[PDB]
């Protein structure tokens, strides 16, 4: 404990420094600051191949897309699977079959239509970081129309979102954080989801990026949530599962994880209401 919010750096602009010892919550997940870093990445290059030398169809694919890739993305699968060879190509594996598994949000994906979706602020990015110093994504249901914004367009934007947010070096050592802001949930929006979308956000989530989901923060939600809930449940994994906390209106537990100060108006905070425009702004 003792850590305050402003402990910790910025979010969207790459890195500099990694000091407010998260370079030693870094070594706390089996980091070491000496030459462990360096031949990992080549270790898990090396392997990259070798296993793609076997002729393997996934184990050629990827080493089709990363071939062409710097050192530091290697090393987001080194920090996200603790510094482990093996469990980094494995996600390696799960990051390229994603992409397989979803074309829908890779293929014609024109960065001209993804900021409209994200100034609409889906999903949210607090320009803040939490008291742990994680990214703490944002996203309310508030009248939100499917028939406007697909489920896709926002994993679209989800995904770009970790694509560049993981760019810095203390994001990846600290990890993300969703709140998923369910006052205005109504039971046609409810019913108007499909299971289909929410395996498609499960499966982001889940041994895709190498982002490090450490809290599912649910808040307002209704007594028939817990309906959409027990249908997703049977997706997550029990490390996601049990990072999923569900508040309601007690939220006694809730300002000490995710302090109140740092929060829109959207989210019971004292910041104004989210604007996804200049967040968007930051990106491109």
């Amino acid at each position: 404990e003792q850590l305050t919010t402003k402990d910790h750096g910025p979010v969207f602009g790459p890195c500099s420094q990694l000091p407010r010892h998260t370079l030693q919550k870094a070594k706390d997940e089996l980091n070491e600051r000496e030459e462990t870093r360096e031949e990992a990445v080549r270790e898990l290059q090396e392997m990259v191949q070798a296993q793609a030398a076997s002729g393997e169809e996934l184990a050629v694919a990827v080493a089709e897309r990363v071939q062409e890739k710097d050192s530091g993305f290697f090393l987001r699968f080194i920090r996200a699977r603790k510094f482990n060879v093996g469990r980094a190509y494995e996600l390696l594996r799960g990051y390229v079959n994603f992409r397989l598994q979803y074309p829908e949000l890779f293929d014609s994906l024109s960065p001209e239509a993804v900021r409209c979706t994200i100034e609409a602020g889906y999903p949210g990015v607090l320009s803040s970081r939490d008291k742990y110093g994680r990214v703490v994504m944002l996203f309310n249901i508030e009248n939100w129309q499917s028939q406007e914004i697909t489920f896709d367009e926002i994993l679209q934007a989800y995904c770009f979102i970790l694509e560049k947010l993981l760019e810095n070096e203390e994001t990846q050592i600290n990890g993300f954080c969703i709140i998923e802001n369910f006052k205005g949930f109504t039971m046609q929006q409810a019913a108007s989801l499909r299971t289909s979308d929410l395996r498609k956000m499960v499966d982001m989530l889940q041994d895709s990026f190498p982002a490090r989901f450490k809290a599912i923060h649910f808040i307002h939600q209704p007594w028939y949530f817990t309906t959409t809930y027990n249908v997703v449940k049977p997706f997550l994994k029990s490390k996601l599962l049990e990072r999923v906390f569900v508040h309601g209106d007690d939220l006694s537990g809730f300002y000490q994880e995710i302090d109140e100060n740092i929060l829109p108006s959207d989210f019971g905070g004292t910041l104004p209401k989210y604007d996804g425009k200049a967040v968007a702004e930051q990106l491109f």
